[PDB]
């Protein structure tokens, strides 16, 4: 009865300022708020933190709905989701989820993630943000690079070098923490927004911290365990993103059978070739298999948080994976159907083959989401 | 889940055994069909009530899946049984129809078949010519059938034959087909010779003629020039079963690849330790994921159909069939070639599982056809 | 190869010099290189295989291709801009004009001082060409043009355009009525011409594409290119010989994105090594050239069966240039995606020229024959 | 001349014999016997040592004839002259050319080549077959597996490690030799022929070397140059290999153009149907394209063999890997236009799927092919 009906809530919310977004790299504030005045942006987190007490397929359905009229949207609403209040519900302590989540569920805070580094994007572990002890304060230094929602949010999750300890085999290591670090706080800055192929809307700054002193009971989950908390978190956002490039291609095809369905040139409707039925038809079954992956993945991570003792990566994996691939596959060839129409701003399809190209990199780019699959699968 | 693991250890202990010899010599293989009929396999998700052994229609997709893994053949002479000719009857037949056929049939002492394609139109489904005629208290059957799974060895059959000459109001003229239950010890009626296939070659795969083949009147399954759309609509079901097969002869490629990988060598190491063998197996895994919830979701809508809620799930079923049998060519073309040259030779079951695979995109229905159903659907 | 090699060293090191360091600008801001141009011209690069008797630069069909892919490896504007005004203006001219048209028109064309365009693409049917209804009519001395055109290429920026107008409405063999056509030669000056709205573009976004406005457009008798009512056979001569150069601006948009991407993965790091450390990036490049030198044999073939057919060698090359635009632009938007993605999120951004170039490969699977166009080409041959 | 005429030759062979040869894995020994009187056992080489004196390409050409008809003809061929004359000839003394050459070129021998062995087929470099100096004489041991043609061959080119040695640093490595091995040598056995999925006519066999005690002039090429000599040899095979894949494609584009026209469902031929034009289409361009490659690769081994110092190796991997994966794609998607009469013997379609599938791995798999190519590019 959430499931069912969210999906029709998703649905009437609609893209009227999608162009404008994308056009003009404007952020949508006026979205962001109406969505917090709609529980939109604390959908499955209990009421007892200001969420909506929604389940996490209702969650996947909000972005899916949002990502086939606009994916910038989709991508501002799953980021402050999945990768802010997430770990602060899923890690913090009472005292920090009832300062945080509130305010993040209720669309008063926008929250952003920031794990990537000029030179650890994709090594991760190999990070050279640091975090030192002083006092009652921790002090960060270093920078994140391309964090969404960075330049509009107001909590910022800072994955950051705390130790270097030893492994087993004598190798120095680097262990992280996770620290909650405000907008306001001192000696921390965001940097300009990039200048992007897609999602343009969306405000992907760079961070920098110089000398950011903050509290000592701002540090989010086990001392050291930065590292383990992060990879968690981006198994829920990679439901996030799966959802998205789920919808960018379901609102490519949406937008294309109706084009196909008025537009004649031999004498009758583009539809009425077979070539433009069977694309229509396969790029439809591929969707569809896609969104039952991003649905499977979705209520499995619903599992682990009902108290089940399971594990969802591989399934966020391997449906971030084939979402993805399916989104710029089906947006190609749909654009394909309009001709020269669809090359041009009159239509959106072109927009929706940008928008695509990301969901194949941001939050663990698909030979990533390959290296998780294939190594619960060869162990 | 819990007849799920069943099915494994049966197909594991009782049908895998058997597949390299049912494929190398085209061998029907009867052992296991007696075996899966005393454990009410034949009739999985009929209700006790028709001699069903009560499940649900996805525990027979669990079911024809978990066969498919290891053999093919023997997934499809389920499929075929259940889908084709043993929900036919169960959906509309009479009273006297199911009480007399069903029991035989989902305990496995009946095998069913059923005859839509003929030679001269097995794609154009609606030209046809096989007929029957009306005379006194008998059906007259003239024609014949082609490419009849279960044929040879079954012993009731589902035949659809142009009975009514009616003509459309457009103006064009339509045949109107009927379905008729056809005994293996009828009159007029015999099946041909075992066709010679690349795949499923223990399946039995063979022709059906009827000369002057004479059978009760009370024969007729369903209405009178309704015969094409119970063959459409018990198809829809079958493409189901199809696609589990599909689904399984993917499922059970990866798995024989996955463990090749890990213990053959090569340069010092597994080859599962080169990155490209850990991506191919990667993406095939979540290809294989991706067809296999399609597989259910189709199973799950036909259960809804099944219990009363009035939908349809021809367009599912048509999905599902389409993905997954292209998914099952794929698998078993990339899985083959990670074998190297030891997946050429018949060592291994990774060729029998590539030559299994394309019939899947064919039979029942092309992939083209299962087009035409969703894009038909999509742009009205 | 031959001395060929000289003249494709001319147009890499001109690309690399000359035009790659605009690239960025001309796509961001939209912009016309009328720069470049104009130095194409002087190096005789509009003309490059028309003979010195009519005033181009004496070069082979094949010189043309790889002036296009060198162009395309860095700048698939500047690609298309030669591309359209070589072999869908200065072509046609050349191969139907009588003397009077050539002498006039081919020594501009072939300098640079005149840039050309070619209209056919009509709103109400763009693949459908038999169905278009821009008239032209006799009126005395001169012809009355009337209708438009859309998306044409360099319309914007050109002097002299080749426009295919409805002229005789005949009856058929089966007694429907067909409509005949002629390819006029309309220059920008005429009255009651008028080159309207540009387009804002996924790619190619430096490339001028307007519409075409003939209100009226009164021209000479003597505009006419070749015979009446076969217009339509020379506009589908016309795109044979341009689908060689879009299939060579999509090999080359692919070529280009190819050379960067080896660049990069040689110099990124991640996880201690070298990005082209990994085996999937290595299989990845691998593929992709393998790939691309299987389109570029197929765009090099389709030109010297169109040079054999200037060369008087009576064959046919539409089969040979719609393979090569089909698998070429196929190959371009293959290409630069999955060259995007060896570039992390640095290629989703300005900063690398990457998803210029993925915007820029989406063109060649449509303008100037989709690939379904070309299939239908294909088949018609194979199935006759 | 000699390539727009040898066309005409291999067009021409007509035996009705794929089918059986095929179905029943019988080796066609007439054939052989009527190409060895023909001259297509030597067509390349010159006539000083017994050839035809024809070009490489005819040699590409007639394996590719061959292949449209039967992929088991081809093989036999382009193994027996790539892969056992091809390194006599280049690499042989006017000794051991005089021996040899003539009866290979003539079709009175048939050739064979050892490389592969069960723990190093795609590692070539770590076998264990041993070779040893005794008196005048070799000593061999070992096993090869999977040798084409060798049920029916006379002579043999064995990779045998003779010399374990210390490299530049200090890591021990093998140097292996080639040795001419007849099928008349003592202590030297052929295995019984393999099960294969396709090409199946062929004679795959194994090879055991049981105290195979050959003369001292058995050796080709450089002592400790073995390995070498194997990699330049599978050069030129797989171009030959690329032939037979692009024969197989062609000969199954052939058929079914042919089936699509003739059969009829809806009251029309199937050609008439867009999806079956765009499929047949689109397949002739990718076959073309394979061509081009083959013929491209061929040519620049004929500029090696004229004296012109070019390397091959980066054209041939290219070939072939096109080739192989354009034949197995080809050979799919003409069965699904066949319909069901296609899955059956009746057609030869199904057969040529089959032995399309050997064109991928053997004589170098698309991944030995893709570390050649990338090995030229990345360096
Ligand atoms: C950047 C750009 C520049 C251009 N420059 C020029 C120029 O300089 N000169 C010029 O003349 N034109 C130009 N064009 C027009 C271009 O050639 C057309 O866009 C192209 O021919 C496609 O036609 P259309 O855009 O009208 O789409 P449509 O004709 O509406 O085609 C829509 C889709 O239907 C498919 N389709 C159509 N008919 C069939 C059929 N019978 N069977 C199956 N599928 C079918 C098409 O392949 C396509 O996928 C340009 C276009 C662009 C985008
Ligand atoms: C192993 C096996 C078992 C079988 N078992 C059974 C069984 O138990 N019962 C039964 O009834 N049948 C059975 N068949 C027959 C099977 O159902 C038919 O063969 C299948 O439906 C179509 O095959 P065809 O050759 O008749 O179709 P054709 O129409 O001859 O197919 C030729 C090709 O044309 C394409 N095509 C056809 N029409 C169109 C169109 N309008 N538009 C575009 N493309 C089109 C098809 O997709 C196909 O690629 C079996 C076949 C096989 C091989
Ligand atoms: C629009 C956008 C939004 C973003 N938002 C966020 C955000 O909110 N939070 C955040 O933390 N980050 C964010 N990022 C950064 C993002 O996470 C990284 O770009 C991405 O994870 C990969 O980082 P990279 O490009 O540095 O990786 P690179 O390693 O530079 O990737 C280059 C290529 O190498 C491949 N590769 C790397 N290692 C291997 C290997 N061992 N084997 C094979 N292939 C390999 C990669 O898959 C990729 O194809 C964002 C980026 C973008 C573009
Ligand atoms: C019909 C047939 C005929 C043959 N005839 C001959 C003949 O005449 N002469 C001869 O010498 N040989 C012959 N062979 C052997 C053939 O050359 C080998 O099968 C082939 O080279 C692959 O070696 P393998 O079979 O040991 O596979 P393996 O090496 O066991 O397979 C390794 C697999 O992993 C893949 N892979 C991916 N990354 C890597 C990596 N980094 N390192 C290694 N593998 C990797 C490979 O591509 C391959 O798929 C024949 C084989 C067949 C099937």
């Amino acid at each position: 009865m959430v499931q069912k009906m969210y999906r029709e809530f998703a649905e009437n919310e609609v893209k009227p300022l999608a162009k404008k977004v994308d056009a003009e790299e404007y952020f949508p504030k006026e979205t962001v708020e109406k969505m917090g005045k709609l529980g939109m942006m604390g959908i499955y987190f209990p009421t007892s933190v200001g969420g909506a007490g929604g389940d996490v397929l209702s969650y996947v359905m909000a972005v899916e709905e949002l990502s086939k009229v606009c994916g910038t949207t989709g991508v501002i609403v799953s980021a402050h989701t999945s990768l802010c209040a997430a770990p602060i519900y899923e890690n913090g302590t009472p005292e920090q989820k009832e300062k945080y989540l509130p305010k993040l569920c209720s669309g008063e805070w926008l929250g952003a993630f920031g794990l990537t580094e000029p030179g650890a994007g994709t090594d991760a572990q190999g990070q050279q943000t640091t975090a030192v002890e002083d006092g009652d304060y921790w002090v960060l230094n270093g920078s994140k690079i391309f964090i969404t929602n960075a330049g509009y949010a107001d909590v910022f999750i800072v994955i950051a070098v705390t130790d270097k300890v030893l492994d087993k085999k004598g190798r120095p290591t680097k262990l992280c923490s996770a620290f909650i670090v405000e907008r306001t706080d001192p000696g921390f800055s965001v940097g300009k927004a990039e200048d992007k192929m897609g999602i343009r809307g969306s405000s992907t700054c760079e961070l920098i911290f110089e000398d950011c002193r903050i509290p000592k009971d701002r540090m989010l989950g086990v001392r050291g365990k930065g590292f383990q908390l992060a990879m968690a978190t981006l198994d829920g956002g990679r439901i996030g993103i799966a959802s998205q490039a789920l919808g960018i291609a379901e609102g490519a095809l949406q937008e294309t059978v109706a084009y196909v369905k008025e537009r004649k040139q031999f004498g009758r409707s583009i539809s009425a070739f077979q070539n433009t039925q069977f694309e229509l038809a396969e790029m439809k079954a591929r969707i569809e298999a896609a969104k039952y992956l991003v649905y499977a993945a979705a209520l499995k991570k619903q599992e682990a948080m009902n108290g089940a003792k399971v594990r969802y990566s591989v399934e966020a994996a391997q449906a971030k994976l084939i979402a993805a691939r399916t989104a710029s596959d089906v947006t190609r060839r749909c654009l394909q159907l309009f001709g020269g129409y669809g090359y041009t701003r009159d239509y959106p399809i072109e927009r929706m083959m940008r928008d695509a190209k990301i969901t194949e990199i941001y939050e663990g780019t698909s030979e990533v989401q390959m290296m998780v699959i294939s190594g619960a699968l060869l162990k």
